[PDB]
Formats: C-alpha cells, sequence, structure tokens
C-alpha cells in the first residue's frame, strides 16, 4: 500500500552437518554478515554440499533437508519466504501449514536422502549440533527419545532429519514434547506425508 513497506528476507543456508564421514559434524559456511546481505538480496553464490543444510532467517535459525530432490523445513521457521540462490530467491514449491512443512528445489550441489521404505522403528534424529540422538518411533508422527535431555538441546533443529538404521529418511522434525523442561518425545512429519505432498 505504503511506498514504505518492506519485503521479508529469504532464508540463507549457513553451513551444513557433514554426515559424510564417519564422524557427524556442523560446519559453518556463512557468517552472520553475509547471511543477512545475502537474506535481502536473495542472491547466494556458495556452494551447497550435502543433505541437511543449517538455514537462518533475520530472526531464526533452524534446519533444512533435501529429500527426493526437494529442500525441506518447517512453516514456523520460514513461512512462505524465498530461499537464496545464485541466480536470486527461488520461491517455494510446497507449502503447507496444517503439516508445518514448507519446500523448495533441491540446490545445485546437494545430495538427497532416500525415502525410507524400511518400516523400522530405531530412528535416529540429526540435530543442528550434529547429535544423532536414538529415537523410537512410538506413532505415525512421534517418538520418544531413548535418553531424554532438556529442550535446549533440541532448539534450532526443526527441519533436520529422522532416519532409519540404513540412512533413509523417515521424517522431518517439527516440534518436541516436553515434561519440566526435558524432552521426552518427538514429532515429526513422516516421509510418506512429504511424498503426498509431492502429488
Ligand atoms: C506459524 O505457523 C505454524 C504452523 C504449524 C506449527 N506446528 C507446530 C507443532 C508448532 O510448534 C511450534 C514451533 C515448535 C518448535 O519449537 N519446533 C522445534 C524447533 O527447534 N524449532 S526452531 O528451529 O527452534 C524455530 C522456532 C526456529 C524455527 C523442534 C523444537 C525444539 C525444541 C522445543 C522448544 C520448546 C517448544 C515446544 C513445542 N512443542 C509443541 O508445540 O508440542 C505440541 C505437540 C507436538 F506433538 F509436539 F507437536 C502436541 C504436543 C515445539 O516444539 N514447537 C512450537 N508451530 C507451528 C506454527
Ligand atoms: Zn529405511
Amino acid at each position: 500500500h505504503m511506498a514504505s513497506m518492506k519485503k521479508k528476507g529469504s532464508v540463507v543456508i549457513v553451513g551444513r552437518i557433514n554426515l559424510s564421514g564417519d564422524t557427524a559434524y556442523a560446519q559453518q559456511t556463512r557468517g552472520e554478515e553475509g547471511c543477512q546481505e545475502t537474506s535481502q538480496t536473495g542472491r547466494d553464490k556458495n556452494q551447497v554440499e550435502g543433505e541437511v543444510q543449517i538455514v537462518s532467517t533475520a530472526t531464526q535459525t533452524f534446519l533444512a533437508t533435501s529429500i527426493n530432490g526437494v529442500l525441506w523445513t518447517v512453516y514456523h521457521g520460514a513461512g512462505t519466504r524465498t530461499i537464496a540462490s545464485p541466480k536470486g530467491p527461488v520461491t517455494q514449491m510446497y507449502t503447507n501449514v496444517d503439516k508445518d512443512l514448507v519446500g523448495w528445489q533441491a540446490p545445485q550441489g546437494s545430495r538427497s536422502l532416500t525415502p525410507c521404505t524400511c518400516g523400522s522403528s530405531d530412528l535416529y534424529l540429526v540435530t543442528r549440533h550434529a547429535d544423532v540422538i536414538p529415537v523410537r518411533r512410538r506413532g505415525d508422527s512421534r517418538g520418544s527419545l531413548l535418553s531424554p535431555r532438556p529442550i535446549s538441546y533440541l532448539k534450532g533443529s526443526s527441519g533436520g532429519p529422522l532416519l532409519c538404521p540404513a540412512g533413509h529418511a523417515v521424517g522431518i522434525f517439527r516440534a518436541a514434547v516436553s515434561t519440566r523442561g526435558v524432552a521426552k518425545a518427538v514429532a515429526f512429519i513422516p516421509v510418506e506425508s512429504l511424498e503426498t505432498t509431492m502429488r
């Protein structure tokens, strides 16, 4: 309406969780200054690698996971925002507030996880600190931590994957179930729900 109205920035990839070796570890690929500038321009010329990205807006940081050629994350992190890319902002390909789910085309250079068809309930949650947390699946969209810990340790990991023993994607971490600040269970978007959304 006004000549003063501002536009929200793009989501920016600022790092990744490295899962390629024997040791999981977080890597930062962009610092806060370049992140702020890239959010405004939407132009990110940095090379993207791997499956799990660390992403940030001006106000939040969380994770994003490539499965089947789509970079997925949570709506409560990304809203309807574009993601920065070498050629400018990229509009979401999937948006579903009812699932807390959004998706963009996976970045050039990323690797995608394969959707799990194992039917296994022994899962592993990957956090933004590269902790690999055993989680027993307890329903279509819930799992229990085998070793509970304060919600602090899970904050910022929405958008991260739950994996099966074979390293396939089983879901996208959405929310934590807490008792007196201790995370006992997690909610996630099952990969079948992503596979449906893709149709
Ligand atoms: C606006 O449009 C939408 C549409 C759909 C939608 N859907 C949601 C389920 C939702 O929930 C909110 C965000 C999420 C969260 O914090 N997500 C992280 C995370 O890390 N975020 S993040 O990266 O820090 C951040 C904020 C940058 C992006 C993984 C958590 C980690 C720690 C928990 C912190 C305390 C919070 C504990 C809380 N618990 C819970 O609500 O339980 C409910 C429930 C459940 F089953 F769990 F769903 C019925 C029992 C929780 O987890 N919330 C609250 N907001 C929305 C909003
Ligand atoms: Zn599997």
